[PDB]
């Protein structure tokens, strides 16, 4: 029933911004927070932050503040993440993941992911 539909992959020149979407369905959108997570091939999953649709409350990993920007549109059941001033370090697959409250940072559902590539 639940699904998280992410936007398609982007190829971008350095210094570009990108804005990516995560369209939720099969559940009440304001009932759950939406996490975002970064995955490089060389590393484990890295939490970026989450937004709570019900009150637009955000919480960020300290390294991603001023880099990532999380927003949400309740009417369209859609989370968004904007990444600015992209560099090669930003090249990764990015996932939205529904917060399984309770409890904690646990994430019960995941989007298919959005590959961002910075080149050259």
């Amino acid at each position: 029933e639940v699904q998280l539909q992410q936007s398609g992959p982007e190829l971008v020149k350095p210094g570009a911004s990108v804005k990516m979407s995560c369209k939720a369905s099969g559940y009440t959108f304001t009932s759950y927070v939406m996490h975002w997570v970064k995955q490089k091939p060389g590393q484990g999953l890295e939490w970026i932050g989450y937004i709570n649709p019900y009150n637009d409350g955000t919480k960020y990993n300290e390294k991603f503040k001023g880099k990532a920007t999380l927003t949400s549109d309740k009417s369209s059941s859609t989370a968004y993440m904007e990444l600015s001033s992209l560099t090669s370090e930003d090249s990764a697959v990015y996932y939205c993941a529904r917060g399984a409250y309770k409890r904690g940072y646990a994430m019960d559902y995941w989007g298919q992911g959005t590959s961002v590539t910075v080149s050259s």
